[PDB]
């Protein structure tokens, strides 16, 4: 469907940073959130679906995409913590109002759906998809990629991610169907070009990911919002994946408890807007505009 980006970028000063964002149209939000190691041209093809039914948000976490990078960075940056207190503070920057549809995946569903639980009376709807939608064990974690995840999580992590930048190099187009094109790879590749510490957040982000009990911290806010979400009325979208990779097996049977929530399957590994970027648009924009009928 194509390599051109959505939009045009736009820059705000946060806690001293420059964060960039996608910010098209007008009325209520829907506000979709990458995750590792990708940028809000994740969304590129998706984002067009929902023309006119709303302000097409899609910002790029901090040290990812066009947003700055957090200097002096090193193994204590770019926690869960340090981003969600630069998106909760981008997010209250773009005024966003009272009803958010909030359009999810990877970390940027650890990220949503915990400023969901706090900001919850101005969730108009959840469409999610290769969410991290509840803390999880090794077991459940996709056979693939697993013993890849705990060399991550190991001294090991800082040459395969700082130094060989394994993060967007392999595990990006292994988890994706359709070969992507030299265009693509170039958006994807662009804010890592840099060996060292450039390439900081998509290694502190699988350390941060809430597996066997640690880290402690993000454990925490993902069973809070996993309790919240299995009894929340607030309408959803979950978008499964077939195969899938993370939300499968005991996961995708605690999402789909969840209350007043619809469901579609389309093909896709992890990073399924890569490979039914259609489907998922088409998906998304009927959700919406059940949400908010003329
Ligand atoms: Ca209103
Ligand atoms: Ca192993
Ligand atoms: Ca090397
Ligand atoms: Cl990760």
């Amino acid at each position: 469907l194509g390599a051109k980006p959505f939009g045009e970028k736009k820059f705000i000063e946060i806690k001293g940073r420059r964060m960039a964002y996608i910010d098209e149209g007008t009325g209520d939000p829907i506000l979709f959130q990458h995750g590792n190691p990708t940028s809000s041209y994740l969304w590129r093809n998706i984002m067009p679906h929902c023309a006119g039914l709303g302000r097409l948000i899609a910002c790029d976490l901090i040290g990812m995409g066009d947003s700055d990078k957090l200097d002096p960075s090193g193994p204590e940056r770019y926690a869960y913590a340090e981003h969600r207190d630069y998106l909760d503070a981008l997010w209250e920057a773009l005024d966003l109002g009272d009803r958010v549809v909030l359009v999810v995946h990877d970390w940027g569903s650890a990220l949503g759906f915990d400023w969901a639980r706090r900001h919850r009376e101005r969730v108009q709807g959840i469409a999610y998809m290769e969410a991290i939608a509840m803390p999880i064990e090794w077991a459940d974690f996709p056979e693939q990629d697993r013993d890849l995840f705990q060399a991550f999580r190991s001294q090991a992590g800082e040459e395969l991610v700082l130094q060989d930048n394994v993060f967007v190099e392999q595990v990006l187009p292994g988890l994706i169907l359709r070969p992507l094109s030299e265009a693509e790879m170039a958006a994807y590749r662009e804010p890592f070009l840099a060996a060292g510490e450039a390439r900081r957040p998509t290694l502190s982000w699988p350390r941060q990911i809430p597996i066997a009990g640690t880290p402690a911290d993000v454990v925490a806010i993902a069973r809070d919002y996993a309790g919240w979400l299995s009894e929340s009325p607030i309408p959803k979208l979950f978008i499964n994946a077939e195969p899938g990779a993370l939300t499968t097996g005991r996961m995708r049977d605690f999402c789909r408890t969840w209350p007043n929530q619809t469901e579609i399957t389309v093909a896709g590994a992890h990073f399924i807007q890569e490979d039914s970027p259609d489907e998922i648009g088409a998906a998304i924009a009927a959700f919406v505009r059940r949400l908010r009928p003329a």
